């Protein structure tokens, strides 16, 4: 039944048994690319029914359906044009991973982020409301968005539209780990009650209600979905799901399930099987030593552990000292800042990605008080994540520019161990840490263990002629320059490490004046806002002439590294013919 | 007078229930003398009188801590905690800034401006004390409106968890700055009308225990609930009914007008200089509300904060459905608006530049990542403002401005604003946000560009050889006078252009000014790092051209005489000038 879906319309024309039979049609056929091809396991298969029901009874695309991050919208693509793409191995990419307009009149949005579908989606109603539409609304939003306070902010304001406003939320009780926050008892004691419970938290900020046991029955669903169709106020559909539903292994760990590399699908064992730490695993270790050692420390996550290294054998291990806050960005940030206001010392580790919501935050609650809290900042690099919503592009122009901030990049694992020590012990400063989006890189040479004089760059070879300052993981990169600088040029280069991404080593670049004219930084990261900048700023009205490399102020989405990085010169050839070309 | 003998909370809990009463009355009236002579947040203060009498008498503050939301009604807990004389002796009215300040005293532990932080940082506390087994209480105090921004849910959310001492007190007074927006706020009206009996209670299905006071100004019934929940061992909202600018007739009357005075006569309630005159938040409410009678898919946004827009009550009244007012929710106003625009909507969101802050995130993926044309008004973005700490307006262009796909323009003056504003919503090609300009309305005087959808074209307004001046958005004015003196003190004819792209950078023009130029300078009114000067520092980098950028520092000021500030960072003319002939010679 599946090969002749071609849009909303084909899923009418089934009888209920043959919807039934399509669920399992989608289950075979995720399993398959899933297995393959890697992706969001546990969230596609536990949303199949309600998909199939969502596009059984509402009118897409007139009807427009907001999905929260995306992730589980494969089944969504599956029955609206895109089929094709999931049975068919040769074409398993040329859809994403997440909703795009570009592929479909049936996505609305590129999305990525956590709780911003009921936002955008209250967008969409207002818009037919000024202009006159009838089209019914769709947002939907997982139990784990729930703790995210913009979703907050679009109940709110839903409960305020006086029209068709419909928020399918999606309860499986499990975020990626497990929910945090006295909300999930609300929808906990709603769930044993059967959506009849007096204090309803959803009623409570302004909107109807109703409940549907059994998320992955199709039938109870469009009876759900039928009911709220064409309503003219707005409205919760509050479903319980079993994530992972219909695959075993899924259903008894749902927290390994929730994203898989390509596996086994018999044996649901990942395809390679050797691993070398990485940066995580090193801070994992870090940190459950020191919280053993000293009770003040306490590591911070906001609805991600394992980007900490954070198994749920080692959650229970740190107890009280390890605390997730849910999807809770802006908060973990003012936690941690009132933390080390009453003596704590915290740790708070996040992607840089998703600290670009606590800005606010980090400026205000963090920096205006001065206060000692450390920020450990994840997967900053121009090679990794390569979907436009996970580009880890911003973070030195999102942290580096707020004053108080110390924001530093190590280049090696000694060296990142040592000024994660040091911010630890120092009560001075606001500390965040890069973590290098490198694999584990031994040091080789000791190295400081005191980082309290700011915005001393650390030379790491005498030369002449030209200068590199090579940030944190561009530290490699700044030595293949020098070689390659070396053997093609015989130019003998002087090679730094600035260490400290929030200042400028003035007097080390007065030194520099002496026996250079050309001085050039290579940043792991945008340009616009950057590191680089400044050394262009500094020396602005002297006749030391400056190249700033980075990535050029653009989304770029699923794209090749190899390219991206040549297109913008970020290879060792790129760079010394860009050298020459200004020396002569 | 009692008022004058408390240094502490200890000289607090001396006072018998009628003595008390008395206090309460002294504190209005000497509050009354300050804030009619010195201006400040009338409404907020007079409501809390009580309320922080009670606190005081209750807790054992500093040991046990208590943290204000905004801080903007924390004027009562100085006159408690040992600050009195900055509200009793004039000479002194500006010995205390008007937000809480840990460097003028223990019993201020954050330094604390914007909205719902409050319990976020509070919860902080709490852990904190926690983690190293402290006993202290621990107490947020979050106004209604606060509560309709995320950080508060976020930390109601997790201070359900805690399992250990929290103290959340609301004060609910039914008002925002105007009034509230949400359906939360129909659930407090239940629980207000029902006596907080009510089962369906918004703080008990976030995990929370709860009391209501419905006499918020009643001293008795105050240290009786904190009294109650003194050294309780698990999280708890205390919610509480305050009538805002309790005391003062005038003020209970209008509720919106004194939420904050300047200085104005206390028995006229008149201003004490009343002539009032256009600035650009009028004129920018006289072109909505044309625009959006003439045009039924134009829809203003605010986040609680109307008058930044020239929206009084009735404004509000008359433009209906097409002005939307969505709380203290900046993250939420943005995907709001790419919705709308991504719906066939024409959306306008006006905030203030220290407020837009909040919003990185979904500038960047809400909006920017869909490219939808949704219209940001971006007002106060000056280094000649607001002046304390937390409300600083300094960083809004390196906030936005190096986003992908965002359009941020700097106008210079008044008809070539409203030109920027008309094309914004006309065009549907890209997300634009304008930088009102931070100075009085000036009028253009020759016809400005009506077109703005070539990018990164700079204008330039004067020709000239040897140095260039890029004078952004408020400071062009500033940029014509350097222009002046250079001629007047080192006659070089300086060449004068108006950028008005923040966002970009025109090649083509820096180009050619390599010919009949040594030396180019960019004057903006904000902070330099992430600014609009550096790219132009970058571009010229490679080059023979020398480049000086001028602005703030990276650098956090508070309650600063202005002019200082200005020749600290060499923002006038006879410094600008004297800085490039250094470089020249
Ligand atoms: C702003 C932001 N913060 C954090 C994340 C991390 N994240 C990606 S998917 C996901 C799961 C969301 O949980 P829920 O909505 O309950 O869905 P489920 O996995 O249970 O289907 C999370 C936390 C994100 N994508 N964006
Ligand atoms: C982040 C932020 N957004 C907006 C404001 C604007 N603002 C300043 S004071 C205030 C009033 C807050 O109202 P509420 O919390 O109910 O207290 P009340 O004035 O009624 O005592 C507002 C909205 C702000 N200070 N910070
Ligand atoms: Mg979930
Ligand atoms: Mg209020």
């Amino acid at each position: 039944y599946l090969e002749n879906i071609y849009s909303p319309a084909d899923v009418k024309k089934l009888s209920v048994k043959e919807l039934n039979e399509l669920s399992d049609e989608i289950r075979v056929s995720l399993l398959q690319k899933l297995s393959e091809h890697g992706g969001h396991f546990g969230p596609n298969f536990g949303m199949v029914e309600a998909t199939i029901a969502l596009h059984y009874v509402f009118n897409s695309p007139k009807d427009k359906i907001v999905f929260d991050v995306s992730h589980q919208s494969y089944v969504h693509k599956m029955l609206t044009g895109r089929k094709n793409a999931f049975l068919h191995p040769e074409e398993y990419d040329l859809v994403s991973g997440y909703t795009e307009p570009q592929e479909s009149e049936h996505d609305f949005f590129v999305i990525g982020h956590t709780s911003t579908s009921v936002s955008l989606a209250t967008g969409l109603a207002k818009g037919r409301d000024l202009t006159g539409g009838n089209e019914n609304i769709i947002a939907v939003i997982g139990d784990g968005s729930l703790s995210g306070g913009e979703a907050f902010e679009g109940l709110d304001y839903a409960a305020e539209l006086g029209t068709n406003m419909i928020i399918i939320v999606n309860d499986n009780q499990m975020s990626i780990a497990e929910n945090h926050g006295g909300l999930y008892r609300n929808l906990k004691e709603l769930r044993d009650s059967n959506g009849q419970c007096e204090c309803n938290f959803f009623k409570a900020m302004g909107l109807d209600y109703i409940y549907v046991n059994d998320g992955n029955d199709v039938q109870a669903l469009i009876e759900a979905f039928s009911k709220v169709k064409d309503i003219q106020h707005p409205i919760v559909v509050h479903i319980n799901t079993l994530k992972g539903k219909g695959y075993e292994r899924a259903e008894q760990d749902k927290e390994t399930y929730h994203w898989r590399t390509p596996f086994n699908p018999e044996t649901g064992e990942a395809k390679v099987s050797y691993e070398e730490e990485d940066y995580s695993e090193v801070t994992a270790q870090y940190l459950l030593k020191k919280m053993k050692e000293d009770s003040r420390v306490v590591t911070i996550t906001s609805g991600t552990p394992a980007v900490l290294g954070f198994t749920p054998d080692r959650r229970k291990e740190a107890g009280k000292q390890f605390v997730d806050v849910g999807i809770a960005e802006e908060h973990a940030v003012a936690l941690a800042s009132g933390i080390a206001a009453n003596g704590g010392k915290p740790v708070y580790g996040v992607y840089s990605t998703f600290i670009q919501r606590s800005y606010d935050q980090l400026s205000q609650d963090l920096c205006i008080n001065n206060n000692p809290a450390v920020l450990l900042v994840f997967w900053g690099t121009l090679s990794g994540m390569n979907d436009v919503t996970h580009l880890c592009f911003f973070d030195i122009p999102l942290i580096s520019n707020i004053p108080n901030m110390v924001y530093l990049a190590p280049t090696c694992k000694e060296e990142y161990l040592a000024m994660l020590e040091w911010s630890i012990r120092q009560n001075e400063h606001p500390v965040a840490i890069r973590v290098p989006a490198t694999d584990v890189i031994t040091c080789g040479e000791p190295v400081e263990t005191d980082y309290s004089v700011l915005n001393r760059y650390k030379v790491t070879h005498r030369g002449a002629k030209v200068a590199i300052l090579a940030l944190g993981s561009f530290y490699g990169l700044g030595q293949s320059v020098a070689s390659l600088l070396k053997e093609k040029a015989n130019i003998d280069a002087t090679l730094i490490n600035p260490r400290y991404i929030t200042g400028v080593d003035n007097e080390l670049m007065d030194e520099l004046k002496a026996d250079h004219e050309l001085v050039i930084t290579l940043e792991d990261g945008v340009l616009d806002g950057g590191f680089g900048e400044k050394i262009a700023r500094y020396y602005g009205a002297t006749n030391m002439k400056v190249l700033n490399f980075g990535a050029k102020k653009e989304f770029v989405d699923r794209y090749d590294i190899q390219e991206f990085l040549r297109a913008n010169h970020l290879t060792d050839e790129q760079i010394v013919e860009d050298i020459t070309a200004v020396i002569g």
